[PDB]
């Protein structure tokens, strides 16, 4: 007897990896080899859509891209921001998935991994806009996107799954630059295997129009990734790379605060066991191969006393430190409350820690012990019970 109190639609938002439903030959980021999560939700009475923003781009850019995809229009990164980092101010044009948001409509956002930071930033911007963009618009007499005006609050809830709210120490790996792109390649091969196709036939658009970056005809991904490593999308502070780091996440937390008008839910993940003598953390059986061999070992043993990255930071889901996921803590004043049966707004409702890794939670990597269908159907039911 679920007391559904709202019929607000749901939009899915990926992390530093992710593509649209028309990409990767149909292999879904949200569902992977387990199925199509969006389809399951729609079939069960929950109108759901999928967003696709720049995977390697800054959370700010993604938020601007997300805004346009929701209400329609040309992406506007902000005159001040664009002049500050040296990339185009305008991007792609979208028809808009939910134009009714500009007229009283509300929406639920479910985000995975880095997508959780993006969702939080979208809310902050919608509610307060941006002074820097406002003040700059005056001085130079240029148009201003409504996103930076503030005063728009059509987001009802934000749910984050395995989000590095306080960053991830993976960024500190000595060869992180090459390892990060090997991860991108690992996902391409996983999709390619699932579809019985050569990974060279995959379609994966990184949406780097603002930087003038695009894979050239005939150019392989391997060659494209090499160009990316030396580009602003990897060497500037306006990148996912920077926002993923512990200090970048903290900088993010200083201004991106929880709105008192929206419900925040967070899900933590873990797939490692503790070593009795060493005290370090190791990958459990079943963790996707790339993480188990390349990432988890480092995540489960890297410490940094100067920054308080201690033994409580070693548990992880193969990509992000478990302690970073339940809510913003570093440089933040947001309140985190353990789920006690009732969801509260303006605070982070810690929904618990689940025994699944970073990719198993979205279905890209198998795990028969994880009833992924029930997990998401139960989440949708909870979001549908929230009163506006
Ligand atoms: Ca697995
Ligand atoms: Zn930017």
């Amino acid at each position: 007897a679920s007391p559904r109190a709202n019929d607000a639609p749901i939009v899915l938002l990926h992390g530093f990896t992710g593509w649209g439903r028309e990409e990767m030959l149909g292999f879904k980021y949200w569902g992977g080899v387990r199925g199509d999560i969006e389809q399951w939700l729609n079939d069960n009475g929950y109108r759901t859509y999928t967003l696709a923003v720049g995977p390697l781009s800054s959370n700010w850019d993604r938020a601007c891209e997300a805004y346009a995809q929701l209400v329609g229009g040309t992406v506007d990164y902000g005159a001040a921001h664009a002049a500050k980092h040296g990339h185009a101010r305008f991007g792609r044009t979208y028809p808009g998935l939910l134009p009714e948001l500009k007229r009283g409509g509300r929406v639920h956002i479910i985000a995975h991994s880095q997508g959780g930071q993006t969702a939080r930033m979208l809310v902050s911007l919608l509610e307060n806009g941006s002074q820097e963009e406002r003040e700059y618009a005056k001085e130079h007499n240029v148009s201003l996107s409504p996103l930076f005006e503030g005063g728009h609050r059509f987001v009802l809830s934000v749910t984050t799954i395995a989000t590095p709210h306080d960053g991830t120490t993976l960024v500190n790996m000595v060869d992180f630059t090459d390892r990060f792109f090997d991860l991108q390649k690992a996902v391409l091969e996983a999709a390619a295997v699932a579809s019985n196709a050569p990974y060279t036939s995959e379609i994966y658009d990184f949406k780097l129009d603002q930087w003038g970056l695009r894979r050239e005809p005939g150019e392989s991904f391997d060659h494209y990734f090499e160009r990316l490593k030396r580009s602003p999308v990897w060497t500037s502070t306006d990148t996912a790379r920077y926002d993923l780091s512990v200090p970048g996440a903290e900088t993010l937390n200083r201004w991106v605060k929880a709105s008192p008008n929206t419900y925040y839910l967070s899900f933590s993940t873990e797939r490692t066991y503790r070593g009795a003598l060493t005290g370090n953390y190791y990958p459990e059986l079943g963790m996707n191969a790339f993480s188990a061999i390349v990432c988890a070992p480092f995540l489960g043993s890297y410490r940094n006393a100067a920054l308080g990255i201690d033994s409580h930071w070693l548990g992880n889901d193969g990509i992000v430190n478990t302690i970073s996921m339940n809510g913003p803590k570093r440089g933040s004043n947001d309140r985190i409350v353990p789920y006690d049966g009732t969801l509260k707004k303006g605070v982070w409702n810690d929904m618990g820690t689940y025994n699944v890794d970073h990719l198993e939670v979205i279905g890209v990597d198998p795990n028969p012990s994880f009833n992924i269908r029930a997990f998401y159907l139960r989440l949708a039911e909870q979001l549908a019970s929230l009163r506006p």
